[PDB]
């Protein structure tokens, strides 16, 4: 396969355009809708919709019933059909047609030289600025055929247009008021297999209304869980009463995918690529999505099914689609400081609760200081502090074995002290030192972790407290523990839900809001430089950037981590969402906090490494630690991995099936 | 008439209470809920409503299945039903209820010493963080009785509530994912006649899960044209493997009328007087909201009214409502430049 | 006629395997069927079943998610049939496939080199250790078609797979859980005319497990008056929680005609020489059977048949099956004793 085509990877080009309305001169729209077209044809996109009844001007009111303006509305139609021909996307274009008694207010889905379909326009709002059952009917139930060029094609409110060659491509299109009532016409739809929701729309701007549209449009794509296409009416509508902002954007499962210049001089388009597979796979695991289908199967059974092969361009056409660097930390410092506070808060109150429930014990937590433990420290000190309960019960604990002396046991014994908890300090070695002999000495740093948290737990047995592990998702991800006797265990990990590129984050976090003392801040704020700065001479070969050299850069594995978890994605899809999003670092946003010295671009050689590693000790090698895993809360929305939660898997299972198609599918540079 | 009446002018006081689960205490559940209630009764409210299972704890998982937890439940519930004859506000109260083979995940709307009904959660979502199939049974399509304290009373996800002292109010009930699905219980009882949607939640709280909350609230809330009330489960549920923020809100068309503090500390509140004649009229002039309730009539004309006199305060109990001075100057700034 | 030809006296040979799971490796599990039915294939038999979800593994819980290993299961699942087209028998392949909105537990029935259809399993369990609803969805009522390498075949719960040159073969497929509920599938399918009614079945083994197998299988095949194919199964399913013996069984009317090793180490099957002239008599002579059919004749009628020519072979293959010499005397001493 071409790994650089976006179309090959599940992604639909699609256009929202809003073009040169000339009301009243059907031949002046087409021309317009045309030239367009022709634009998003040479974008590669296979969807382009327009505004409401765009051949005639939503605004030119009765003038719709002239027969002069209907017959060059049909003329112009024809044109539009017959140039489609050499058109790749599928038009979607408004115009009043006839059928039987009256005029409808329809969506002509044009398609390579043929109308797939004619859906009118179901809820016609008369009232306050609008007057449309004046001039035109209602179509909720009209179904059939409509003659249109000596053809007989389907009409109705109950069509599908789906890609006989792009499975998760499947359009509906409603018109303005529909989307706005109660029961649209594409919440049905979706449930009976829509995958993309178009909407044509008038819509005559007023204050607010800008964002009724969008509370809707996003509304919709959130619910329905599709890509919803939305194209306003702008330049050329009779301002005889109303102003017209021509706004037109792309939504995509409650996430905004493009939108343009509102009130613009000149037509405008909103181009993006939408992910079917998200979609596919949001729909895959939402089970009570098909239960509402089904409770509903008549409604959604009678929907017909209009078949075409769209053949997309299957070159490199790149990714219009913003992809975020770190899937589990937001760029947008606004979104950031909310995630973040939210994340804190949500572990803060799991400890809570299960320490109400032990009727306020100790809190045992060995401090290395590196980041997990020192926030899973700042957390258990808040827990303590919000409970109203002594901080002399949180029990710190240092115990060194094999480290000559390093900045990071000094870090620890600092934010100890600073925060006023119970700070003491074990040297686990001479046990090491007799354990190691007792079974006939890799194996001594095996023996160091064990041993640190077995002295851990029987000290917690002792003073009568809980051992309060570290842990991350990212390493509980990967394997990087040591299972069973080993910092695997504990009695309840605050740390699990999160992943380790939102740690830092999370400790800026509590710097910046600086609820602790000043001191405490400074302590923290060396905790993380001695930590992210790599030593000059490897400190005793223990820290976080040992974890990094042995399993990947956590800003990849995070990155491979999310689309796992959340989409189920196949390695290279990963790998393709990876490359664009990385490889330029110049290009797209970085969170706060990131010194352009620590802002890396990694190569498609590196991301397919290191998807390799991640592959091979997700699916296979840590699962059985996983499977025996502490308590503790879940933090992000792409999941946790508890065995009892968001990840049910086996622990006797082998990864081949994903190394083959990373050996099939990506290339090797 | 009263001038000062908020209700004789068309207002109708509602609440959204989190309160202080007890995993596996029914009886400890009910006495907060007992607490809540009285506060709600003192404040003049109509309607309050609760957090999913309440009576249970959302969290317990299979412990839905013992014997005595069920029996516990029933208990409280009896003592809350009892309890409530001296209470104001219709009450709205999670439960985990026996009916036919299997339990079924229930709000059991209280009022004046009788249960008006229990309504049965329809979309039972089994996915990711969820395990909800497991101990409970669907009640998409469940219509009948239920009996609960030697009495026969209404089931099923097609009711509505409608006082008949007060023509503006209109309650119907779902339940969490309920509204979260393409097409959900309360649109269709919007356009069969509900004024006031109320939604009992559990929801563990996770990154981004308040905004998808209030997205798809307010959106019920705008589309619909009603007012809608929220209230998730708070402190006491097991921190197992969730966390929870207790978050509640009460919307009115779009319009945030109210919401408490997230991740509290003890029980909260958000109290609001809902303008039922604003939704009436708002529903007047669109006529295609009436529109698409007569293209689904057989939908819409299915529900089942049932009738209580609520007798609310004739007095002056104040406005729990921000009327701006300038209808068309917005006070807060950035809203007024985008207006500009 | 050939007088030693088993097939032109009535009978048809149907086989139940139990196979090598490789969790996770959709391939390797259609190498292991590809070669215990190309065995079938030189047993002369026409009906070959495999256990649930052959194709990916019963127990591999959320990996059923994953996108790649849905391609490999497609991928492999077209090698099948593709192999198929030298195949005498009839395959039916359990495997986990995407339809709309979510993937289904189906069995893809497969022959000469075409799919026949495709199958949904019921009722999917989600209680004690099943958490079957999490990742797939209910088949009870889809009709319809799915599309499979480029062909749209038969969807649904309602198939007959009827040989137009043995009028007394006609297939109805359902899946483990299905025939443990009160009203299941398959007796639907024997008033509709299915004579040989096949299970494909995972079945965690537990103590009294295989006695409630064969109790509802004997008492199927006994009450449906039809045949009764059965496969569980066996090594290689993940032993993370649950254990796996690979049971396979073949019923007839209430008589165990075949039965395979419980725990084997290695494939197993079951071939059998099934009777249908026997089913036919019983099914002439029992006229509250088609008495039972009448009284649900629209639940009867509503399956379709797809019919396909099987052309076995017409020479001497032995019989596959235990003739007592004396049908008034048994010879099993203990029920020669009762008979008497
Ligand atoms: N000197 C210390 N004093 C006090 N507590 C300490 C000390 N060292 C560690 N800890 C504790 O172990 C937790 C994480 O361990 S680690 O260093 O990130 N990595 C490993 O153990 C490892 C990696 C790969 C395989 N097997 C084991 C830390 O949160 C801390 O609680
Ligand atoms: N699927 C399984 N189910 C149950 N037990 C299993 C399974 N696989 C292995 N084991 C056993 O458990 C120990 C785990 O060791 S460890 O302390 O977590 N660290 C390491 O494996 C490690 C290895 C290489 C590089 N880095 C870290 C293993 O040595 C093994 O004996
Ligand atoms: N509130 C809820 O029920 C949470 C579940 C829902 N699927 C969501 O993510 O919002
Ligand atoms: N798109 C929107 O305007 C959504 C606003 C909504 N109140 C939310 O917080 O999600
Ligand atoms: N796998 C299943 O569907 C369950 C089969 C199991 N033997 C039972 O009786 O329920
Ligand atoms: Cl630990």
């Amino acid at each position: 396969m071409n790994f650089y085509s976006a179309y090959q990877h599940g992604f639909v080009r699609v256009a929202a355009c809003t073009h040169h309305t000339t009301i009243g001169d059907p031949a002046a729209n087409a021309a317009s809708v045309l030239d367009m077209a022709r634009a998003c044809h040479d974008d590669g996109a296979a969807l382009a919709v327009f505004p409401e009844l765009t051949l005639s001007g939503y605004s030119i009111e009765d003038v719709l019933l002239q027969d002069s303006l209907l017959d060059a509305v049909e003329d112009a139609l024809l044109d539009l059909v017959t140039e489609s021909a050499d058109l790749l996307p599928v038009l979607v274009v408004g115009a009043p047609l006839r059928h039987r008694h009256r005029i409808y207010n329809t969506a002509v889905v044009i398609h390579r030289g043929a109308v797939l379909g004619v859906v009118p326009k179901s809820y016609l709002p008369t009232y306050r600025e609008f007057y449309e059952r004046r001039q035109m009917a209602p179509g909720d139930g009209e179904r059939g055929t409509i003659r249109i060029g000596g053809a007989d094609v389907a009409f109705g409110t109950d069509l599908l247009f789906a890609a006989s060659d792009l499975p998760g491509f499947v359009l509906h299109v409603e018109i303005a008021e529909d989307m706005f009532v109660p029961m649209p016409p594409s919440a049905e739809a979706a449930l009976a297999g829509a995958t993309v929701l178009a909407n044509l729309s008038g819509s005559p701007i007023t204050i607010g209304r800008a964002e009724d549209r969008r509370l809707l449009a996003r509304s919709a794509s959130a619910r329905c869980l599709a890509a919803y296409v939305y194209a306003a009416a702008g330049e050329g509508e009779s301002t005889t009463d109303l102003a017209w902002d021509g706004q037109t954007m792309i939504w995509e499962n409650g996430a905004l995918l493009a939108e343009s210049e509102r009130f613009p001089k000149g037509v405008r388009r909103s181009v993006a690529d939408v992910d079917t597979e998200l979609l596919r796979s949001e729909r895959l695991r939402m089970g009570t999505f098909d239960d509402n289908r089904r409770h509903h199967r008549e409604l959604t059974e009678s929907f017909r099914r209009i078949d075409f092969a769209l053949d997309p361009p299957a070159g490199d056409i790149g990714l219009l689609r913003e992809v975020e660097r770190f899937p589990f930390v937001p760029a947008d410092p606004q979104r950031l400081q909310q995630d973040c506070y939210e994340a804190y808060n949500i572990q803060v109150s799991g400890l809570e609760q299960r320490l109400r429930a032990l009727d306020y014990p100790k809190v045992v937590i060995g401090v290395s200081g590196g980041l997990d433990s020192t926030h899973a420290l700042i957390v258990a000190t808040h827990a303590m502090d919000r409970e109203g309960r002594p901080r002399s019960d949180i029990l710190a604990f240092a115990l060194p074995g094999f480290a000559t002396g390093e900045h990071t046991k000094n870090n620890a014994i600092k934010l100890a002290r600073a925060l006023g908890v119970t700070f003491s300090e074990i040297d686990i070695g001479d046990t090491a030192r007799l354990m190691l002999h007792t079974i006939g000495h890799v194996t001594f740093e095996n023996v160091q972790a064990g041993l640190r948290t077995d002295y851990l737990f029987r000290i917690a047995n002792q003073r009568g407290g809980i051992v309060l592990g570290t842990g991350d998702l990212s390493e509980l991800a990967l394997g990087w523990s040591t299972y069973g006797v080993g910092d695997q265990m504990s009695h309840y990990n605050v740390n699990a839900g999160v992943p380790k590129t939102l740690i830092q984050h999370l400790i800026r976090w509590v710097i910046s809001a600086g609820e602790f003392g000043e001191k405490v801040g400074e302590v923290l704020q060396s905790v993380l430089d001695t930590e992210i700065t790599p030593e000059l001479i490897p400190t005793g070969e223990e820290e976080l950037q040992s974890s990094e050299a042995k399993v990947g850069p956590f800003a990849l594995q995070d990155f491979s981590l999310f689309q796992v978890l959340r989409y189920g994605f196949r390695p290279s899809k990963i790998a393709f969402l990876a490359w664009h999003a990385w490889n330029d670092a110049e290009r797209g946003n970085w969170p706060p906090g990131f010194p352009k010295s620590e802002r890396p671009s990694y190569s498609l050689a590196e991301i397919r490494h290191w998807l390799q590693i991640f592959v091979q000790r997700f699916y296979s090698f840590s699962q059985f630690k996983r499977s025996a895993l502490p308590n503790g809360p879940k933090v992000s929305h792409g999941g946790a991995l508890s065995p009892r939660g968001d990840w049910r898997a086996p622990s006797d299972m082998s990864a081949r099936i994903w190394l083959d198609q990373i050996d099939r599918e990506v290339p090797k540079g």
